[PDB]
């Protein structure tokens, strides 16, 4: 059912690197990664948790849909894209952490803790800010257990509604081609160590569906474009796009 392919550690060493990528065969339910203990190691989600954080306030009513416009609170922030008004949509593609602080707080701990719970996320702990748990708060999450989490969302499973779900899978679109379809969303913690950054999601083909996890060592932002970069290219090594 897995395979251990410690070959596989060259595409985070010869960056000078360390990391674990997971991927996961749904036709034939097998997995494979480079390095299993590392695989169901646990860390902060940071930023990969607005897959979970979106789905519940869409299901809650916090978020009312994809267009609705997320007004910039008008303190200057040092992204340069938070700085300006998002919706669900921006607000993943640039990873706008104050809107999704506003979200935690009108959803609340007892919702959410509940709601993590049902999803079977992680360590399911938002001990912690309720604005922030998920940057150095109690949460964990293992790449193995993104993976698990995303499979309930590719197949509508979680427990919330259909149009939550669908919304949430329009808002993790990043790439599309002739070729293949890529759903995901990237993470960098940088407040507990160790430092990391996270890429999870699938890849959709015509007559399957790969998923994957992947974190690596991150000890400065200037590596962070490795996160897509190592994780095509091992899809790229095991044929799953060309
Ligand atoms: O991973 C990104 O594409 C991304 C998106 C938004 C912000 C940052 C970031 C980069 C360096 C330091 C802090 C950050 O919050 C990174
Ligand atoms: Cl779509």
């Amino acid at each position: 059912e897995w395979q251990e392919n410690k070959s596989w550690n060259a595409h985070f060493t010869e960056h000078k690197s360390q990391g674990v990528v997971v991927l996961w065969n749904e036709n034939k339910q097998q997995g494979f990664t480079n390095n299993l203990k590392r695989a169901n190691q646990a860390f902060l989600p940071a930023s990969t948790f607005k897959i979970p954080n979106s789905l519940i306030a869409l299901d809650l009513g916090v978020v009312k849909d994809e267009h609705q416009v997320f007004k910039w609170d008008g303190q200057t922030r040092d992204i340069a894209t938070w700085n300006r008004d998002h919706n669900l949509i921006t607000a993943m593609k640039y990873s706008v952490v104050p809107v999704y602080q506003e979200f935690a707080r009108q959803i609340g701990e007892a919702r959410m803790s509940k709601m993590l719970h049902a999803f079977d996320y992680g360590n399911e702990d938002i001990s912690g800010n309720v604005d922030s748990f998920w940057l150095d708060g109690g949460i964990r999450i293992s790449a193995t257990e993104q993976i698990s989490f995303l499979r309930k969302l590719y197949h509508n499973k979680l427990h919330v509604s259909e149009r939550s779900q669908r919304i949430v899978k329009q808002a993790m679109l990043t790439e599309a081609n002739g070729d293949y379809i890529i759903r995901a969303k990237t993470g960098y913690s940088t407040r507990i160590e160790p430092k990391i950054g996270w890429w999870v999601g699938w890849v959709e083909l015509d007559d399957n569906v790969w998923f994957f996890a992947m974190n690596m060592d991150m000890p400065t932002s200037d590596g962070l474009g490795l996160r897509q970069a190592i994780t095509k290219e091992v899809l790229k090594q095991e044929k799953i796009i060309p």
